[PDB]
């Protein structure tokens, strides 16, 4: 949801497990070509920026799915960002 | 159809997967030169604007093909735009 | 042959072993510069699109060579595409 | 079959014996270069992701072979995923 | 503020972390299209010049935000430029 | 409204996001030919002058629409000009 | 020779490796400024049209040199054109 | 806590009991995939660098857990770093 | 000084670092609009001709500044022209 | 200091333990994103070139820190370069 | 010297170690911006063409330096070209 | 010699001992940076392709040395390729 737009820079600079999120979002929110495009970036911030480049086309449901995956993978990061 | 005409600005500013649409429209609606010209644009909004630059010569069938390609690629974007 | 033009989008989106095709087509259909240009692409669809960008100059024989390389590499993909 | 596409994330995150599956799929579905490429990944999830990167070129028969190999190797994993 | 105007050439030729500044300015001073336009430049000086091309529309507050982001990112560069 | 006529020179010399304004005014205030004519103009001040060349045929409503688009795109410029 | 004048449209629409031809013609037929002007075009047909714009000043020898470069680069394209 | 950030280089170059720390942090701070990724490094400094690569996503509690595990495992190293 | 008027054609045909000179001359002798106009040219000779298009309004001091910038950027060209 | 600018090529071609220097410069001279970007390069010369890619933003103090790290790591290399 | 001018096409198409030449020419013949611009090209021929684009400003000394660097790096290539 | 160009694909796909060839070609034909770049590839075909990427700069003597090394290491492979 609006959480990923409000904390865009922090999520880009602090998310460390991107492959799990990519697997969670594969097929339903991300196409296979976008999946490879994100996986081709050298560093984690580069992968996060490539993933965020696809967000303008997303609706509320896709952002909700991403935030749910974030809670499942990094609960502590989401808790820190909310606090 | 008229959908891509009434939502021109939103489609320009929110479509993120342009290469798939170009491949879908290649040969049937876009010539090779137009395909290369669209592919040569720097950013996604520039690519999508270059794509609409060819729309005045399209009939209802070409617009329907583009709408079908958008539905297959980004169902959520089309659902959000309709809503 | 006409097969690679009829199934251009599917070949772009589904070919997974591009290096073998590049080695097969090197020297006789592809120059060294075009070879390096194709290998420079990040993802498999990007490599396939770069390879297809050289197809306008190809005659029937070059397309036949590409189809033969595809049959040797991915027999199952060609069989699925034909049916 | 469609089983490996329905449970892609779970199969990536839970398959522990990848070398046996690579032996089962060698030659028939996997080329030697793809064999080496998958075998060179550091971790089991990395190996599974690299193997799944070749799935877009597969037809139903190759996926059936992979599912049969999974049933022979990890019957319990397949039963758990089905349940 | 006037700091980036009196040190335009030095900032163009010496700023090395442009993505961090872009992330800091995203959503408040730079639009998404401008973000992609700056991000698409080949070299760091090109990115800096593209970013500076948008400065005529900026007020004092936007320039202050850019200066504060620079101070967060490169304290040493700002200290050297002031000295 | 009269705002764009009071600050014509400043708007010409300081507006940096012209494509967004063109998309906002497309169809409603700007014809397709006028859109291409503005878009083919090389530099941003020159594009703004080309766009302003169509203002003599505008009523209060079109000027208000342009002002609203400017407020949505670059607010800081708007309060800078008002102040 | 007369070959490039007879097949001007096909050469414009089908030549894919313009950089090699430019390097072959550099210094002897093309000046540095013309070389840079041709290299600055977006797409291959645009590059070919820009190069052909210099042909009115060429004699038979320059056209023969261009034909020899084409034969060395893409023999199959020449054979297709003659056939 | 801030201890592991203050002594990052010393901890990377001096920690010799990494598998025990991985066991301590498994499940609650480290995912299974991250555990495998850390265990795949050849040398102890490489393992420590891979482990520290995940610290940007950690909050204060995770760093406290890591410090407590370090105190349990190698108290002499911690007291030496304090002095 | 008179150096750039004596070697106008050679400077047009041989200067390859135009952006550095533009940055050096920005604000002091070049306005923003002229800066964008010069950067909008396709090739280096075209950019340098656009730069000389503004020289009739320059006095000795501006030409001296341009010569000093040229000496700082590309000295070897300066001694080559003087010799 | 000026030492790393005087011996840039030799330092690029002869430094063998880039990781130790990166750990020494982490945080105070290098950000985390730049740290990952440097560690993502294939070979030691590539890593060291990526490291010098950030040097234009450095002041004298950062270069002094790098020289001190080099002295601590490879005293023989520094002694040979000075001699 | 004139060697790189009479063998321009062969040097563009056959030079394989470009980074070493860039390091050799950095700081005395090439500026930092030109260095980054050359390093940003995808393939070796593209890098060589970008490097040659700066040659019009070079005098005999810079070309001699480039030839000396080529002899130090690839003696066999220079020997083959001379023969 | 011409043997390594006639059997490029077979040599890429069938050579299994690459470190021995790299050591044989080290210093004489391969620089240290090229040695590291080739050695950093994941799989044997990748290493062979990276090594072949440097072939365009080689003369007949370098290819003769490579063929001699291949004969010394894999006599059976060379004998099979001859027939």
């Amino acid at each position: 949801l609006h959480f990923i737009d409000q904390h865009r820079a922090a999520l880009i600079a602090r998310v460390t497990n991107v492959e799990w999120l990519l697997d969670a979002l594969y097929g339903k929110v991300l196409t296979d070509e976008q999946y490879q495009a994100v996986r081709a970036e050298p560093t984690n911030p580069s992968k996060m920026r490539k993933l965020f480049s696809f967000t303008p086309a997303w609706n509320w449901t896709c952002k909700d799915l991403l935030l749910q995956a974030l809670r499942e993978s990094q609960s502590y990061l989401v808790e820190d960002l909310e606090r």
